């Protein structure tokens, strides 16, 4: 007993909307939310001209038709008063359309207009004259869905009038020139169910994301419960960790956005983890073992559910490609990231007593350039002392990328105890093919909370540091983690993050006449079309 | 269409067998097959007494109903006698003998219409609420008139006979009991013309016996969300750029089944990954592979010992080999006198020589596994030198950390030392193995650069297995997860037919492993402290078929 239009005669929309530019701020945004991809249209046509991507999605999307589901809709619309689907527009919409495609291929053309007389077109294409007009249009006729595909205006009042079931959005995360935009989606009606995969396409990220109006053969069935019946009728950590905490985060029906790699991660850790002692004083939750691949030819893997800054990571990274082992070089540069690991206390802790503070001992960097090497002290000169393997692995990519042998490791076992700390990021193993590089990453020892999103982000601008020199496309970032730990204080600031859905990735721009590992400068690296939630603390405490 | 019989009642069969008894005319290698398990029960009652596991199963099966489906249930039935327009419960057909084996608080079975087939005893001789029937038919005539949900035969031996004679059977949930016991009653050969293996369950351990379930299936002769998934599944290319030198009708018994959770499928999965959508490479003197990167496989070595059952696997070799890692030997001959052969090859002249080791004494491997496992860091000499208390006693370790600090994120063997490389042999395949400990349990992660999956694989798996076997005991610890990451996957071209099938052979539930209890020390361990037991597998497969 539905009194719900919308609901009855299957009436959704569709649009793609990008980042509009303002002339206030510029590109580069201060704050983002939904309504931050609104941008629909620039001179009566689309703000970006082509998206290959988008296109094949509205197609596949408004083509798309179950007749063996069909019946069951008829019997209620019947009720309440070759097949297709119908698909609304507006009269300045359908004219931007291109003839040779106009009207529509395999679907169902309505113009919404008062200009246009039904004799100009012919009996296939339709012309209603206002909005309740439609739906006696969608009764003496045989559909699928009905699809609003624009314009602006029609979406407008289409979301007042509350005759819209689901939208289906795409993000283009880009800025272009718009003159029309899409209402403000009203987080009280319409909430987002699904969110799909992170793409590439014209130049610029997307994805696909699903807005759902809020509400306020069989043999084989059994066999699958059969096989459950040994299964877990609750989990450990089950009642620590409230339901409420996470209803947004599992009131998604699809989530294929990457970022979700890491969040269901921390998810199985928080439902399912070993507590566990800890030196620090403080707890953790713990498991063993998980895996993570990122498709670095798609998008950027810089997490958007809360911020994250690069400059300290990169010079990190650049350090560590320098061989340094001197800690000052990177508290100059304000990067703070060891500086607790090369104090006067932390060094004696480890009991290296004789150790001059910053002075980290044959980490990283010592082992990647002289592994091997006698560890004497920072300013000391080992000009060809050791094995230089990331020498080595960049002339096993350029000539014989086919080996098994491309490993790049820092576990150095004669040397653990000179290091103020052992790795936590053990290796890297990297494969070729047909002009693509793909890297592995095995840690150790993994922080969720803090240190991974970090590590991502690091090793996957480390694999396009190494495709760009040696003439390869980075493809894939495969992350190996061995212990993964949640620490207790991150917790509440976890579930936070956890109920905060994706934006689209953003995208890494590498200067391209850097050609030798040893060339890159931190000018040299640009992060593109980051959209992302706010910053948090993991420790709330401070 | 005409109807038939076991469709429209929904009748079925759940049975348990184990391994017979049966001789063996001192013939160590025994053959195997489905009707390797054919136990049903002994002097009355079950061959093994009780197996909380598989009754949890049998229970769980019997009494499931799904209300919702009945009403279309209902319908067909009704439809079928030509009739048509309070819990529901399922309906159990046992005979004689199996009803007076079951201890009387168990009688009648609970929330189900339990049926009793016999001529010798009528309803009078019966104090509980049951059916009886003094022949087949009858349970026809009954079960039309009763409103259940699924009819299952549960035994025993002559009824089950009858049941699949009459076929009346619409699909056998089998449990394999994987251990011998003895029998004097038997569940009928299942005809391969007449019934098909559909899924295979994840294998278990309960009472001191492994065991799966597997379901064999007569043969022939909110939903709007729904749509969503198609739209994000728009950019899927139903493509498989091998499929051209793999042919689809290649791969029938393994594409068939239903279900397949028995654990050596994450082996089996990964092989037909490669042969599908692997990458043409080439090898040593034009040799062909295809490859993969990055795959991982779990084992729970509490519930059994990892060992492949689609072919035959030996474990000698890889056993004194792992010993003799641990003694951090690097002298092959100490292998080719146990007639070990599994590094022979690379300690030849020719071998030696093509690495450049041309001042390495023939079988002299250098700085390998055993040398960085018990001396990383100390100088190679040669194969015969002393090297106690020289380079860091990493197994060791472990072991101490295992025991002293089980929470460390430290708790890493590595055999990459990337400094003495070029004079190994060959570079490990095997680079590391990181332990984790929880609740006395010990799981262990181990990273292999490179992957052989036809040959190496297999044995890489049950290597590892045994090792966290040893680590745990000797730390007082139980195993529990042994989990395998790949790098680079691959399969030598000259190995797809041999793998094309195996893929389309059945697993068996898998072995178990024992270890002398006494030892408890990493080193005192010798060939005859471990035993595999019960490990039913198919035909060996020779992967190189021009040999
Ligand atoms: N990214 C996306 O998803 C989309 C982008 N676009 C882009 O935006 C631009 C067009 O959008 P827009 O400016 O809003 O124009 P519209 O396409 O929405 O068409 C508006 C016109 O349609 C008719 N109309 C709309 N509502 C009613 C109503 N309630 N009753 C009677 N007639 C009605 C009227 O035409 P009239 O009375 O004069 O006959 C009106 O002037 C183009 O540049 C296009 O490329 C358009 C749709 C989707
Ligand atoms: N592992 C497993 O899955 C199972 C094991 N078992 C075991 O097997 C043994 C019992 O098997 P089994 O010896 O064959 O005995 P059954 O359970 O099959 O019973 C046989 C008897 O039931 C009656 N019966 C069977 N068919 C008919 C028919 N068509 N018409 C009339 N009466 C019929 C007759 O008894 P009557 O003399 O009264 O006329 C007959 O002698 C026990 O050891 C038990 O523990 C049993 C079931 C399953
Ligand atoms: C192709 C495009 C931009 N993409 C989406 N996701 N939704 C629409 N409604 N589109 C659209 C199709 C036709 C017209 Cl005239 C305007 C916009
Ligand atoms: C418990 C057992 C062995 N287990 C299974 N999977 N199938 C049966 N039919 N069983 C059974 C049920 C009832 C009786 Cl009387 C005898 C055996």
């Amino acid at each position: 007993m539905m009194e719900q239009v919308c609901d009855v005669f299957d009436i959704y929309a569709i649009c793609a909307c990008c980042k509009v530019e303002s002339k206030n701020e510029g590109k580069k945004n201060e704050v983002f939310n939904n309504y931050t991809f609104r941008g629909l249209g620039n001179k009566g046509v689309l703000p970006w001209k082509c998206n290959s991507l988008d296109m094949k999605y509205f197609c596949a999307v408004t083509t798309y038709v179950n007749e063996s589901k069909y019946e069951k809709l008829k019997y209620k619309r019947c009720k309440y008063l070759k097949l297709q689907n119908v698909v609304v527009m507006g009269r300045t919409s359908w004219e931007s359309i291109p003839k040779k495609f106009k009207p529509l291929s395999n679907r169902i053309n309505v113009i919404l207009s008062r200009t246009l007389k039904k004799e100009d077109f012919d009996e296939d294409v339709y012309i209603i004259n206002k909005v309740e007009d439609l739906i006696v249009l969608l009764g003496k006729l045989n559909y699928y869905k009905c699809f609003i595909i624009g314009g602006s205006v029609v979406y407008q009042e289409f979301l007042e009038k509350k005759l819209i079931k689901k939208i289906y959005f795409t993000r283009i995360n880009s800025t272009y020139e718009c003159d029309v935009f899409f209402p403000e989606i009203n987080e009280n009606e319409y909430q987002i169910i699904s969110v799909s995969d992170v793409y590439t396409s014209n130049n610029t990220t997307l994805d696909f994301i699903i807005y759902k109006k809020t509400n306020n053969d069989d043999e084989e069935e059994d066999d699958f419960v059969y096989f459950n019946f040994n299964k877990e009728k609750e989990e450990k950590n089950k009642n620590s960790i409230h339901p409420n905490d996470f209803q947004i985060y599992n009131s998604l029906k699809y989530k294929y956005h990457p970022e979700y790699q890491y969040l269901n991660i921390i998810y199985d850790i928080m439902m399912n983890g070993n507590k566990q002692s800890d030196r620090t004083g403080v707890g953790v939750l713990s498991k063993f073992g998980y895996i993570m691949k990122f498709d670095l030819s798609q998008y950027f893997p810089l997490l958007t559910t809360k911020k994250l800054f690069l400059r300290g990571i990169i010079e990190e990274l650049l350090w560590f490609i320098r061989g340094e082992t001197n800690g000052n070089t990177l508290l100059n540069k304000n990067v703070r990231i060891w500086e607790a690991n090369g104090t006067r206390e932390f060094l004696d802790n480890r009991k290296l007593f004789h150790r001059e503070v910053n002075d980290l001992g044959p980490i990283y960097g010592f082992q990647w350039r002289h592994f091997g090497a006698e560890y004497t002290n920072m300013y000391d000169n080992y000009e060809n002392k050791g094995v230089d393997q990331l020498k080595n692995i960049i002339n096993l990519i350029k000539n014989d990328p086919t080996s098994r042998r491309i490993l790049l490791c820092a576990w150095n076992v004669k040397d653990l105890d000179q290091m103020a700390l052992p790795p936590c990021h053990i290796l890297c193993q990297f494969y070729v093919f047909d002009g693509k590089l793909s890297c592995i990453m095995y840690q150790r020892s993994c922080d969720l909370g803090l240190g991974v999103p970090f590590n991502i982000a690091s090793y996957s601008i480390f694999t396009h540091m190494i495709a760009q020199v040696c003439n390869l496309q980075p493809a894939q970032f495969i992350h190996v983690l061995g212990n993964a730990h949640v620490y207790n204080n991150h917790i509440d600031s976890l579930k936070i993050q956890l109920n905060r859905i994706p934006y689209p990735f953003p995208t890494l721009k590498l200067n391209p006449d850097i050609k030798n590992i040893e060339d890159f400068t931190i000018s040299d690296f640009t992060i593109q079309n980051y959209v992302h939630h706010e910053k948090i603390s993991m420790d709330m405490a401070a």
